[PDB]
């Protein structure tokens, strides 16, 4: 429930899509990366401990997630819909945005 445990959820849940068989596991893992990457908004990470709360880095940090859960709706409603590969493909969108977060603040 820290902010590491966030992103193995996020990585795990990813893959989980990548590979899944049918609709149910995409809505599944998108829901538990939704849950998780909403538990990460609320942390510190280590590189922005020094900073302000009220930081623009901090304030980019938090944004960053909300781009995020924005992505995993999209791909929900894909899913819910059936569609298995449009859904994953969706989900698929969010790995630059997983990285530009890491290349900012990891
Ligand atoms: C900021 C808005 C982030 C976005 C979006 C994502 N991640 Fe992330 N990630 C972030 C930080 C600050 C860190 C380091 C945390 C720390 O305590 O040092 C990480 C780290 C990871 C890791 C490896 C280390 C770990 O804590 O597990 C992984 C595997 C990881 N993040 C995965 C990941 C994925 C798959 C994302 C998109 C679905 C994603 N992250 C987005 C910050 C941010
Ligand atoms: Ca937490
Ligand atoms: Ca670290």
């Amino acid at each position: 429930a820290d902010l590491e445990d966030n992103m193995e959820t996020l990585n795990d849940n990813l893959k989980v899509i990548e590979k899944a068989d049918n609709a149910a596991q995409v809505k599944d893992a998108l829901t538990k990366m939704r849950a998780a990457a909403l538990d990460a908004q609320k942390a510190t990470p280590p590189k922005l401990e020094d900073k302000s709360p009220d930081s623009p880095e901090m304030w980019d940090f938090r944004h960053g997630f909300d781009h995020l859960v924005g992505h995993i709706d999209d791909a929900l409603k894909l899913a819910n819909e059936g569609k298995v590969k449009e859904a994953q493909a969706a989900a698929e969108q969010l790995k630059c945005h997983c990285n530009a977060c890491h290349q900012k603040y990891r």
